[PDB]
């Protein structure tokens, strides 16, 4: 109601939405789209990518998750998901961008086989490195005591990667090699904003095991 969210069910990219809508407690109507028969909504409000997430705010439209968090932060700015700080706002808004490194690692190892699913897996394993040594570091979360935007923009390094890692029988984010970075990835799985607003495991390993 005011707010309306387009997405599909097991992308992480629509749950980071959810999320943050429900840590700053705007409702919102949330419609499933179906990527193989996309709705003549989703094609009129976002022509240019006819992606999900899709936001629509009284009938204006904003596509890409990364822009929607901002506006949400922007719009509803109780409970700030970003510092005041310019330069800690540059940081956060930097290890987002990082997150495209990430997700192209990410994407790798989901389609890698044989000795290439183990050049993925080593790749992941020294993007995540630097992310936690160099973006994390010893804090709770990337937003220190609490969630930021960041921390939204990686939570998938939990339960989504998980998921990956089960499909593919290989596990590249573990406590042994990236200690501080499981305990970040386990602590936000049992937070519930996110643990509620997740699809079951079960669900999440069927669907990425499908995909394949
Ligand atoms: N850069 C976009 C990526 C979103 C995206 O890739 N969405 C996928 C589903 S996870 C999609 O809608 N694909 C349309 C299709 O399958 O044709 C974002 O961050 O919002």
């Amino acid at each position: 109601a005011e707010v309306k969210l387009y997405g599909f069910w097991p992308s992480p990219f629509s749950h980071r939405i959810i999320w943050a809508l429900k840590l700053k407690g705007v409702e919102y109507e949330y419609i499933e789209e179906d990527l193989s028969n996309k709705s003549e909504s989703l094609l009129k409000y976002n022509p240019v990518y006819k992606k999900i997430p899709v936001l629509v705010h009284g009938d204006k439209p904003i596509a890409e998750s990364l822009v929607i968090l901002e506006y949400i932060e922007e719009t509803w700015p109780e409970n700030p998901l970003l510092p005041k700080d310019p330069y800690e706002r540059a940081m956060a808004r930097f290890w987002i961008q990082y997150g495209v490194d990430t997700v192209a690692a990410l994407r790798a190892f989901y389609l890698g086989s044989g000795e290439e699913l183990e050049k993925a897996a080593k790749e992941l394993s020294e993007c995540l490195k630097i992310l936690e040594e160099q973006g994390l570091g010893d804090k709770k979360f990337f937003g220190g005591e609490s969630m930021n935007l960041v921390d939204i923009s990686y939570g998938a390094l939990g339960y989504w990667l998980a998921a990956v890692e089960e499909a593919k029988g290989v596990t590249v984010l573990k406590p042994s090699t990236l200690p501080r970075l499981h305990a970040w990835a386990k602590n936000l799985d049992e937070l519930p904003v996110v643990k509620e607003n997740i699809p079951a495991s079960d669900k999440m390993l069927a669907y990425v095991t499908a995909a394949m």
